[PDB]
Parts: C-alpha cells; sequence; structure tokens
C-alpha cells in the first residue's frame, strides 16, 4: 500500500536536475526533491508505483552520468514506516 | 534498557536505506537525520538496546550496498536522558 | 520550444562572468545562482532552446578564464513545467 | 569563580555523541553543547568544575576514539571573558 | 550608465578581509559584500567607477596574497542585467 | 590607532583556546567567530594596535597546541571604520 522510493545521487547539482527531468518524464512518477549533503553532492528523490520508479531512477542516472559523476541509484520498494517517517525534507 | 543507535554514511541514499533497513529490522524507533557535511549523514534511532544493537547491524549491512559506512554505533545507555545527549 | 541552461563553476567569480556573458550573449533569463558546497555554484538561465544553448556555450567560455568550469548542460524542454523541477 | 570549559573535537557526529555522553557520565559536567563546523568535524562542548572537567574530556576522548577519530581534546580551566563571551552558540 | 563590479576570491576569510580594506581604501568604491561558497572560499565583491574598481581588485588581491591564498580577481566593467540581477546577495 | 585583529584556525577547539589567550594577552575586545567551512574557523579581535598585535601573536602560539593555525594577521586600521568591513 506505500509507495516505492528512488534516489539519485550524483556530484554536481547540474547532473541531479538532468537526473530529475529524465526522472519525471514518465507522468506516474512524483518528484519529492533535491538535498544538498555537501561536498558538492546532491540527491534527487522521486516516490511512485515500484515498477516506474525502478525505470526513472534507471533512465534518471543513465541521463546524469553524461553531464557529471553519479554516486548513487537506488530503490526503496516498500518503505517501512511511512515514507515521510524516512525521509528528513522534500 | 532503553538505547541508542547510530550509523553514518557518506551519501544519502546510504543513509535513507539504512534508516528503511533499521526500522524494518527490529522494534526501534527512528529518531532522524543529521548533516554534518562533505556527505556524511548521520542516521540515528532509539529502543530496547537488543533491538538497536540488531537494527544498527542491519542497518549498516544494507547501507553498504549503496554506499560506504563510516562508522555504526550503540550507546546503550546514555547518562543524560536518551535524546537530552542528541542535538537534532 | 523553451528551455533551461546551466552553467557549473568552482568559484563564485566564475559564475558571476558565467551569468553576465549568458545574459549578453542571447534573449535569456538568469533564473539565478545555486551554492552546493565545496566552491561550487551553478548558474541557471531560461530561454529559448538555441538562444540557452548560445548562452551556456558562451558563459562556459568566459567562466574558464576565470576558474574552473565544471558542467555546461541544456535541457531543451523540461519534463515539468520549465521551474518546475528547480529546487531554487 | 569561573567554571571551566572542555572540548573534544572528532570527525564524526557518531564520535561526538559518544563523546558526550561518556562526558556527562559524571553529574557535576553540563554539556554545553554541539558545534558543526564542516568536513564532518564536530565539537562537543562541556562546562564545570576544574577537575570535573578535565577527568571528563579524558573519558570521552577515550570513549569517542573507538568510534571515529578525534581532532581535539583540550581544556580551559579558567576562561578570561565569561564563558558565554568566548563561545559562538549552544 | 551601470557601475562596474569587481571580485577578489579567496581561501580564507582573513584574506577577504584584508582585501576588503585594501580595496575600499578608495572612497570611490563602494563594498557590496562577502559571499562563503565553501571550502574556506570567501568572495569580496566591490561596485564602483570602471578605473577605480580595476584599480582596487588589484590593491586588494595584492593585500590578500599575502595573507592567505587568491583563487580569482576579475573586473565586468559594463554588467549586462543590473547588477543586482547577475548578484545572488550583500 | 584602533585595529583589528584575527587567527584563523583548522579547528573550533583550536579557535577558542585563541580566543581565550587573545583576550588574556592584553586589553582586546573578541569582536567573534566566523566559520567558512572544513573545519576553519576565523576568531576576530578589536583594540588598540599594539595590544591586538601582541593579542594575535599570543593567540595563534596557543593555538597551534591545539590544532592548526592557517593565518594570522592584524588590520591596523580599517578603511571603512572599525567593524564596517567585516561581515559578521
Amino acid at each position: 500500500q506505500q509507495e516505492a522510493l528512488g534516489m539519485v545521487e550524483t556530484k554536481g547539482l547540474t547532473a541531479a536536475i538532468e537526473a530529475a527531468d529524465a526522472m519525471v518524464a514518465s507522468a506516474n512518477v512524483m518528484l519529492v526533491g533535491y538535498e544538498k549533503i555537501g561536498c558538492g553532492l546532491v540527491t534527487v528523490i522521486v516516490r511512485g508505483d515500484v515498477g516506474a520508479v525502478k525505470a526513472a531512477t534507471d533512465a534518471g542516472a543513465a541521463a546524469a552520468r553524461n553531464v557529471g559523476e553519479v554516486k548513487a541509484v537506488h530503490v526503496i520498494p516498500r518503505p517501512h514506516t511511512d515514507v515521510e517517517k524516512i525521509l528528513p525534507k522534500g
């Protein structure tokens, strides 16, 4: 019953924006937000159906890797508290 | 009895994976995140000593597949009350 | 048609030079700056695809004489509305 | 007449929290606070009787060194303006 | 009709303050402000007549280089939108 | 006559030791601290040129036993009024 969670972390904001844009191409994936965490790292987070999020994060990481470095790509299909409990800030 | 668990990662994504696993792996409450620079993020949980011990281990393990884990530690009973010592 | 342009620099001064040149070099609106740590600064502009393409090229070029350029990129049409995807 | 001042600086928050916890074991030592200063550095600060603070900072640094790196341990026995003048924020 | 824009970027705040002080020696140069951008980098910005700003930034960089590292010195003689449009915060 | 003194350290603790010593070592007022990233902290004092000169020397010396000192400098008379040039 929980939406899935998708992350793409990049070094560089531009890569993260490219990532985000690509991830939201598919209209069933909502962009939760960015998170700066220092030393140029930016984490783009998206919510949605497991398969969509899977496809989106892959698409996002792919888009991003042509613009700057990609430090992580990960999907959490069934978050264990509410998405909001486990996230810090949209 | 009641305790504090930490997993510190380089990368937010690793920390989120850590957090999710820690909640999944035992009856522990997720206190929260803390950014401290250069991509380091500290996930913190409260709960029963054994649960927290199991959760932090599970969290660090999950996390290590996503990014780097810089620390894993449990404080089995904090010397001011369990959250007094946290800054958050 | 309508688009997004980015020039990321190490150094604020390089980013300001970049911004100034981007505005000079075509009919493009300067959205703004974003600091993301360790001296990295991302200048962002909106406008017509070709203008933004020309501006980002001009901006990166200007900037490279002042400090390091870490990225130059154009998103010719952003998939939420042009500013929806930006955090600023 | 001034309380003494104790510092333990660590790379890593977890080390600093361990440090703080250990330092406050002794009920005559008050924890002033944490200070993040970048690149993972965190400074734990405590106030109290000179001897207590001496003992606490030593205990804290010790606790901490098993969890992450310790970058400084220092005691200022008699601060020269008020503790509050010389500190930035609790 | 636009004022010119002068920048001196330093690693170290002390260098930047020395830079700023030197730049404002000449009464026809207004100090816009500082900007921290991470990893010890600080950007001092000044506004004024093209020649003054030219002279000031040179003087500032010079002063600064004896105190810490100078990462950039640059003058934009005729900013293309208003100075305020192209700047982030005084 | 009236002046500005700076000691920049890597580490807050070194900066606090520096500050304490600077106040101890002469008739100088402590303006304040400034964090600027990667553990760098700049302690600033105002006062009589000679006092500030003596204090900054004393401060840097104290500090060097605790952590790294990145800069020591005195501006004997600031060209806008003594605090105008500071950002704090």
